[PDB]
Parts: C-alpha cells; structure tokens; sequence
C-alpha cells in the first residue's frame, strides 16, 4: 500500500533525527529505500485512470527517482563513516517529498479548463489566433499593395507574432502547473508583450523623427535598421527573462494562502514578474510618449491616432494589472486577461482599419 | 467513508434478493437511501483535485440523484403494498451504480490526449483546420477570378465545410466519453464525410452529364439543393439513431482485467451512416472514373478520380480494421482525417498553386 509506504518513509526520517549511532542511520536508510521503491511501483487513486506512461505518471515515478537517488547519497556518506553529513541529508529528503511527490498524495486545487473564466479566456484566444492568422495572411497576400508597403511591414510582422504569442499565453497559464508550462508562461508572457511594444516604440519613434517641417537623409529609417533596433529591445527582455529562469528555475509548487485549500501553482517570484513587467512598462511608456507626440499625424489613413488610443488603453491595462495582480489572489486569470486584452486592443485598433481599407474598400487601397 | 457507503449499498441490494417479507425490503431501502446520500456528499480520490462544481463532480453527484430518486420509487411501491414491483427495482439500482457512478470508483481505461497516437491525430487536425481555413480564405478572396468562378463555388464551400468538420471529429473522439462528446462524434463523423461525398457526387454527376437541349439541374442553386437533400438523408439517419439509441458514456469489458470508458454507440449506429457514406463514395467513384480523362478545369476530374480511388481503399480498409480490432476510436480518427486530407490535398493544393503560385 502506497499510504503505508509513505508512513514508513516519514517514521524512518524521524529515526535520523534521534539517531545516536551509525547503525541507527544505515538501517533506517535501507528500510526507507525499499519503502520508496514500493511506493513508486504503486499508482495514487487520482492517477488510476491515467496511462502508466502519461506525463503525470512519469513525473510521479521521477519524484521517487530523485528521492531514491538521495537515499544512495546518504548511504554513501554513512558507509564512508561521515554519519554527520548523512544525518543532514534527511532534511533534503523532506523537501523532495513536498516539491515532487506530495501533490499526488493530498487534495490539491488549481485552475481547471472546466472553469467558466478559463473557458472564456481560451474561447477568446482561439478567436484571437484565428483573427491574427487571418490578418497575417492578408498582410502577406497584399504585400506589395500601397496600403501595407507604406507602413513598416517587417515591424508589423513582429507585432503580429507578439500578438499571436499573446493569445498562446492563456494555454500555458490555465494548464495544470508542470515545469514546462511554468517555463513557457514566463517566456511567452514576457516576450509576447515585449515583441509588440519593441516593434511599436521603433515604429512610433520613426514616426516622431519623420515629424519635421536644404536638409540631410535621415538615418535608422531603413526596414533592416527598424528590425535590428526592435531585435535589440526584444533581446533585453529575452536576456532578463532567461537569466531569471536560470537563477529561479520554473517549478510547480504547493501554495498555502487559504487555511483549508492547498493550491498547485508556478514558483514564479515577485522579481520574476516585476522585472519583465517593468521593462514592458518602460516600452509602453516610451510608446505612449511617441504615440501622443504624433497623435494628430494624418499620414497612412490616420494610422497614428489608432496607435495613440491603443497606447492609452494599454497604459490603463498595465496600471490596472499592478494592483489587481499584487493585491488579489486572481494572479493567473489576471495575467491571462492582461495579455489577451492588451494584444486584442493592438490587433483591433491597429489592424482592423488596415483590413477594412484592403478587404472592404480596395478602391481606396490603390 | 465512501468506500464503506458503497459496501452498505451493495449488501442491502442482496437483502432484496433474499427478501421473504415487506419489512425486509422497507428497512433495506431506508438504510440504502442514507448510505447513498453519505456517498454523494463525499468525493472520490480521483476527483479530490477537481472543483466541487466541475463537470465530473457534478456528474458524480447526479448519479446519486438518479439512485436516491429510484430508492424513492421503490419505497413508493413497498409502502403501497406492491412489494413484488419494489423487489424488481433493486436490479434497476445496480445498473445506475454501473452506468453513472462506478466509473468514478474503479480504475477505468480510456484514450487520453497524452497518448502519442492522439497527439499525432490532434497535431494533424490542427494543421488540417489551418490549411482548410487558408484554402477557404483564398477561395473567398479570389471569388470572381476565372479559376474559382468556373467551378461550383457553393459546392466547394460544402466540401471545405465537411473537410473542416472532418478535422474537428478527432477532438470529439479523443475527449473522455461524456454524453456531449458521444452525441457530437456520431453527428460530426457521419455528417463530415456525407457533406464531402454529397457535394462531390453532385459535382461529378454534373461533369458526367456534361459528357455528351438546355440541360436541367445544372444551376448553382440546383447543385446546393441536390447536395442538401443527400446530406439531410444522413442527418435524418444519424439523428433518428441518436433518438432510438441515445448517446451515453458506458463501461465496456472487452479485456478480462481492464474496464474501458467508451461511448455506447451500437454496430447499427456505425454501419447505417457508414453504409450511406459508402453508397455516396461508390456513386462518386463511378462518375469520377467515367470522367477521369475530362481535361476541363486544369484536369479537375483527374484529381477527383484519384481522390475517390484512395477514399474507396480507406473505406474498404476501415471496415475490417474497425470491426476486427480494438482500435475503433483511433481508426475512426484516421479514417476521417486521412479521407478528408486526400480531398484537401489532391483536389485543393493544385487550385492554390494555380492561384497563389501560378497566376496565369
Ligand atoms: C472562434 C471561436 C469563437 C471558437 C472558440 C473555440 C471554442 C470552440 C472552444 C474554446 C474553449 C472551449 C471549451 C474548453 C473547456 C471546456 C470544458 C470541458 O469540460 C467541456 C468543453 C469546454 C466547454 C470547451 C468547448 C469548446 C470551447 C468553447
Ligand atoms: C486553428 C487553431 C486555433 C486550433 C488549434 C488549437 C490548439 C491551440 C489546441 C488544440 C488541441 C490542444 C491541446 C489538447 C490537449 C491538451 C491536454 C492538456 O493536458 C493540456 C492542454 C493541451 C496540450 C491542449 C492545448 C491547446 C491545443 C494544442
Ligand atoms: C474551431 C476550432 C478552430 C477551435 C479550436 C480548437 C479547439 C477544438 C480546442 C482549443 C483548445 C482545446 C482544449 C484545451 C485543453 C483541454 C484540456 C484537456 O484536459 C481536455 C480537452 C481540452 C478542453 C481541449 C479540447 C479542444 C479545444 C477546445
Ligand atoms: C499554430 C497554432 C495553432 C499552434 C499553437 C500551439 C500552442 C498553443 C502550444 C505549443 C506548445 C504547447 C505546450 C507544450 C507544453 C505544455 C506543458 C504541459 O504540461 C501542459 C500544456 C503545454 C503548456 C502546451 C499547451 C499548448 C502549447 C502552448
Ligand atoms: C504545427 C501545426 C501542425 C499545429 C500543431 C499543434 C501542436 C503544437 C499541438 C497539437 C496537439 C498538442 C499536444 C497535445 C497533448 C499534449 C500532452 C501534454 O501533457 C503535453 C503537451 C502535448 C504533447 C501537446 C503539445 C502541442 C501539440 C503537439
Ligand atoms: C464554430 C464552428 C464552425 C466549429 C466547431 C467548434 C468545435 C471545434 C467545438 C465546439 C463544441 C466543442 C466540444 C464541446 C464538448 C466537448 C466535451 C468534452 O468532453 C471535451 C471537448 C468537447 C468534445 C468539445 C471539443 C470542441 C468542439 C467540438
Ligand atoms: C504566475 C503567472 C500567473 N504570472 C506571471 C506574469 C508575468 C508577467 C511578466 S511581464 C507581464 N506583463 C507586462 C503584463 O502582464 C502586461 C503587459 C501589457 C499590459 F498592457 C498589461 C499587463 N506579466 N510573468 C510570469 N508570470
Ligand atoms: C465508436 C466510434 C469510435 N465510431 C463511430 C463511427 C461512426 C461513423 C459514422 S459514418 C462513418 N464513416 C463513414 C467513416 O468512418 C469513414 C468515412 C470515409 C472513409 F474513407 C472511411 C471510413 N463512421 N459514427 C459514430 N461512431
Ligand atoms: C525593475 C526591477 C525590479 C527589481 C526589484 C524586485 C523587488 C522584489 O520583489 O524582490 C526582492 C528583492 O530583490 C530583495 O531581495
Ligand atoms: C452497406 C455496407 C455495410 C458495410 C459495413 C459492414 C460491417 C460489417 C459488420 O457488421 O461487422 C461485424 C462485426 O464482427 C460485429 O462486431
Ligand atoms: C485506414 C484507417 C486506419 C488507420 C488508423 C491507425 C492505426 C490503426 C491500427 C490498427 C491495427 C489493427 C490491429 C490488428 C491486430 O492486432 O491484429
């Protein structure tokens, strides 16, 4: 029985605490190794319907591989004579029991796909991905047409890729926390927005520099210059997010905010959110400055007025996200809607007018 | 404890079998009602992580609502004096335990999204839906262009609609059996293929009729109406079967040790719509072969002919694979996506290339 195998495991760890000889550790470790392997070959009833080679069933067994591996490390020091170092390894076994195996042994709550809020979020993302791919295809098909050629094409592609990845974020956020889902959400949430606003601050800054009324040919105006500038700004976020993923490796952890419920969530720190959020905020603030400066520019069917109201909305979304995310226990769904709403604003305000002039009024397109 | 509540439930049902008085039934029913309500308020360990208002948790409690409701029906007949009719209600309670609750109490096997075969199937369907929506958009954008206008646009929309729906089928088939998923797969598997082969049998019949004063039923409306009547035969056939054989998730016992959660779809529920689709494919192939060397519309008829020979082989292979092996869900999944993929691939890839790669 797996319920009694976990009892032998816990009671033998207590023997290490009150150990006053080498024989009281070696016996309690060998007995613990056999009790851990007996629990590994078992299946918890919440995984009884799952395939023996399902990701959860693989992760369940892997938790015991770490644990049995740690028992081998403790028996190495004990058989050597260094029983003092083997005694300290007992506390390392307790932390393993919580971070890899406990989630499979106690009732753990987490955000399901079944929840109305996550059904709305994923339904909205499917529409988002569909409309984004629709927009992208029209942009690609009407490549050489004067409506799309006149704007920064390569930069609009980065914006669309950022918007697309923005709609992918809820799938990684609503998915039951796994090392992979925790990795991807940190990467995708940080970079999706950074891609949009890195290309947008490049686009709007270029528009602000264009605002000038013999002369000299202006630099960093080229399509390649724009892509390079945007790429350096995105790479700042990529460096920031990846460095944090390295020093704070993504993991599913058990949170205890409620007195009765145990919640399975990602181990993402405040720093893991504030550092990339602050950089996205820096881009959104830079964007809005240039968007406002050029709000009344009538060039490209009042393209600038649409960027301006995209930016005022994004500012409000960002400003609302900080107290909602840091002041409430709705962190997953808040992130979901902050990303999906901010990217919908951009897709809607910035691309719907262009689509209209292309797929509904092609006489004004020429 | 829910494990001991199910013990009281089973042992009191045994008392009804060996009952030789009205007192031995009334006591065993009241004791069973209290034991059922005690099990309903509980949570099985495979649902311990689930929200109390999750679909599984709701369906778990609903199984006891039927069961407690049945105990009320049996106590109605027992208190009346008709203990003979109340005794028969004990066998009706055993089925309720099986068809609605047992799946949450015993380890049950079913096809999960985690399986490599269903990962491939869903990955292939996502590409399918994407390519289908890509094709549809090009068809819609290049509406008035001579390549798409010369054809039956409205019928191609039916073909693509059926093809799209063909790729939607694996999502309903791989999803853990629920009443909804069982309804949707019967509807979608039957109608997806019927949409494709009704619009195609109409298209190819026309091509074959052209092979020869003004000919009738040649119009864009006539084609859509003819296709719609043929689809409605499948819709009538599938819905009538859904009515006389309501879709439900049930526990199958093909393996001596493994219990499977599957949809209660009968051989008839598969053979009747499969046979009609087979009739449509056979009719299609007849006309496709008859007009295999027609050079009109960039050898349009050649692509249909090959599409039809492949679809015949897929259908002919589906019957012994589906009826002769325990790979019924994944077989349906690939029979539908593969047959739809030949149509999308063979018939629409050249149409794209002659629009988006070779604009004359
Ligand atoms: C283009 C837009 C409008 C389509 C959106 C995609 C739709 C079809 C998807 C996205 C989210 C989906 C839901 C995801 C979660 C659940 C919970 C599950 O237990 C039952 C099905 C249900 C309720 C899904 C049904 C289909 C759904 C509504
Ligand atoms: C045309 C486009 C919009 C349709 C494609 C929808 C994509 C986003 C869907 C289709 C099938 C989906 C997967 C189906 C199975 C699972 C199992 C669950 O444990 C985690 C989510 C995961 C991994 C899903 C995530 C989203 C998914 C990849
Ligand atoms: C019309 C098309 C393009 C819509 C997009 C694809 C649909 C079918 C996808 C998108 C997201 C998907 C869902 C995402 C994740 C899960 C969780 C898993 O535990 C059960 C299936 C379920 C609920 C998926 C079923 C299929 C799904 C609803
Ligand atoms: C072209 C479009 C339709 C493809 C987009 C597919 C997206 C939605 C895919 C690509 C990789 C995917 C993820 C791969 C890994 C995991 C970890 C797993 O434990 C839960 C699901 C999750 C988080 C997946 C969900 C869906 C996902 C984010
Ligand atoms: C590129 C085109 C063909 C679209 C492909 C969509 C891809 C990205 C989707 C479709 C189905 C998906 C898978 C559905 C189920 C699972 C099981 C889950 O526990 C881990 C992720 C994994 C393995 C998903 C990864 C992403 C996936 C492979
Ligand atoms: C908008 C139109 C044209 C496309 C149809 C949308 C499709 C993709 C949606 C709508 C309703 C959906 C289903 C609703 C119910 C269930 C039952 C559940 O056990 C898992 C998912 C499953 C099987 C869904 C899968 C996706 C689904 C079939
Ligand atoms: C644990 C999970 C649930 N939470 C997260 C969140 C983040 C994260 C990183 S950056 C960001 N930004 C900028 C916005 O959400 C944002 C962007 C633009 C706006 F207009 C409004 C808001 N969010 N990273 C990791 N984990
Ligand atoms: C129990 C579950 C798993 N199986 C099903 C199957 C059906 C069903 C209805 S019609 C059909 N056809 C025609 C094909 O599958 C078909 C179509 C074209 C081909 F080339 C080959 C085969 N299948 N309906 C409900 N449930
Ligand atoms: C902008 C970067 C934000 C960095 C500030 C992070 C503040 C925080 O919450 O982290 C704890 C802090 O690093 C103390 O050890
Ligand atoms: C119209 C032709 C119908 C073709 C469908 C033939 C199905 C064969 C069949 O009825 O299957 C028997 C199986 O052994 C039962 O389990
Ligand atoms: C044609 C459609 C079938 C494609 C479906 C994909 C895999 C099906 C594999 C089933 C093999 C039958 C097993 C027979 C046997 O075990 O002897």
């Amino acid at each position: 029985d797996l319920e009694d195998n976990w009892e032998t495991l816990n009671d033998n760890l207590k023997v290490i605490e009150k150990a006053d000889n080498a024989a009281q550790v070696k016996d309690a470790l060998t007995k613990m190794r056999a009790a851990a392997l007996d629990a590994q070959k078992a299946t918890p009833p919440k995984l009884e319907d799952k395939s023996p080679d399902s990701p959860e069933m693989k992760d369940f067994r892997h938790g015991f591989d770490i644990l049995v591996g740690q028992i081998d490390d403790a028996l190495k020091l004990a058989n050597e004579g260094k029983v003092k170092e083997a005694q300290a390894a007992a506390e390392q076994l307790k932390t393993t029991r919580n971070a890899y195996i406990q989630k499979y042994l106690i009732p753990v709550r987490y955000l399901e796909w079944s929840n109305i809020e996550s059904i709305i979020a994923i339904a909205f993302s499917c529409l988002g991905i569909l409309v984004t791919l629709f927009v992208t295809l029209i942009f690609v098909l009407y490549r050489d047409t004067p409506v799309v050629k006149s704007s920064s094409r390569e930069l609009c592609y980065i914006i669309l890729a950022g918007i697309f990845l923005g709609y992918v974020c809820p799938f990684t956020l609503i998915a039951k926390p796994t090392t992979t889902s925790c990795y991807l959400q940190r990467l995708l949430v940080g970079l999706s927005s950074a891609m949009c606003y890195s290309a947008l601050v490049t686009k709007t800054n270029r528009i602000a520099r264009i605002l000038a009324g013999c002369t000299r040919k202006p630099r960093f105006m080229s399509a390649w210059a724009q892509v390079i500038i945007a790429s350096i700004l995105i790479s700042v976020q990529l460096t920031l997010v990846v460095t944090l993923i390295i020093m704070e490796p993504p993991m599913p952890i058990l949170s205890y905010p409620s007195i009765k419920e145990v919640y399975l969530i990602c181990n993402t720190s405040n720093l893991g959110v504030v550092a990339p959020l602050g950089y996205n905020g820096l881009l959104i603030m830079s964007c809005t400055y240039y968007a406002f400066k050029t709000r009344n520019v009538p060039a490209n069917f009042n393209e600038a007025k649409y960027i301006a109201f995209t930016m005022y909305t994004t500012c409000i979304i960002w400003l609302a996200f900080v107290p909602i995310y840091f002041g409430s226990n709705y962190k997953i769904i808040t992130t979901c809607f902050a990303v999906s709403l901010s990217v919908t604003v951009a897709l809607g305000c910035m691309f719907t007018p262009k689509m209209y002039i292309i797929i509904a009024k092609p006489e004004r397109n020429v």
